[PDB]
């Protein structure tokens, strides 16, 4: 006997033992971890997210097993990419939680099994009495990593051999990852320090991977390059840094 309430209890606790039988049960009953009855009616959280939120010393051994079972029984991409909503975001995915939980190990795993690397997490039109569980970060995992000051993950997302994230990708606002970086720059020392690093890290990177395309030149939907956007929004620290570079380049 398996179903939502049970299966979710089981991964919530991280018990591999309490999975024995899931594979046979699924097959013999013609059922799949992608099916609607294994999705939270409200959100869309498959058991994947559910196990990803209940890590412990940052691991949860149901994960590998679950991925495997979903591979054997059904469409594994469909599984990994299945999207969920909370009050603050819609279109969130396993990959997203992996990054917000600052967990190199499972990002690698998901990316390796076929995670959509360009999944956009979009904001919801919320209240006042709900405000503060949202922040705009680009919409994509790459932007997410960049913004939350996670170099080692940005590298992996761009340098892995399974699926590389396009640096030139623009979100729903037309914003690439540099725009994102602009968006989150406040003017604090600690902030400006990591942000410029991140910017420089990515621009230079995009130079080698694509030499005759300019990243800095991609205009968002308001028609702005990042630098323009920094000027237009009082992001002095980064605006300054950006200039100092363009020039210093001979």
């Amino acid at each position: 006997m398996f179903n939502r309430p049970i299966l979710f209890d089981i991964v919530s606790r991280g018990s591999t033992a309490d999975l024995d039988g899931l594979l046979p049960f699924l097959l013999t009953h013609k059922k799949r971890l992608t099916d609607e009855e294994f999705r939270e009616p409200s959100t869309g959280k498959t058991c994947l997210p559910k196990a990803l939120l209940n890590l412990s010393n940052g691991r949860n051994d149901t994960i590998p097993v679950l991925l495997d079972i979903a591979e054997r029984t059904g469409n594994m991409r469909e599984f990994i990419n299945s999207p969920f909503r909370d009050i603050y975001y819609r279109g969130q995915t396993a990959l997203h939680i992996a990054i917000e939980r600052r967990c190199k190990h499972y990002v690698e795993l998901l990316v390796a099994q076929g995670a959509d690397v360009h999944a956009q997490a979009r904001g919801r039109f919320f209240q006042p009495k709900d405000e503060g569980g949202y922040f705009y970060f680009g919409e994509l995992p790459l932007s997410l990593a960049a913004c939350t000051n996670q170099p080692h993950i940005v590298n992996y997302l761009t340098e892995n051999p399974h699926k590389k994230a396009d640096m030139r990708r623009q979100d729903s606002r037309g914003n690439t990852v540099l725009h994102a970086l602009v968006a989150i720059a406040d003017n604090t020392r600690e902030n400006t320090k990591f942000v410029t690093k991140m910017y420089d890290l990515l621009l230079l990177k995009c130079a080698r991977l694509f030499p005759d395309s300019n990243l800095e030149a991609v205009l968002n939907n308001d028609g702005l390059s990042p630098l323009m956007m920094a000027a237009k929004t009082g992001k002095i620290g980064i605006f300054q840094h950006i200039i100092r570079r363009e020039v210093t380049d001979e």
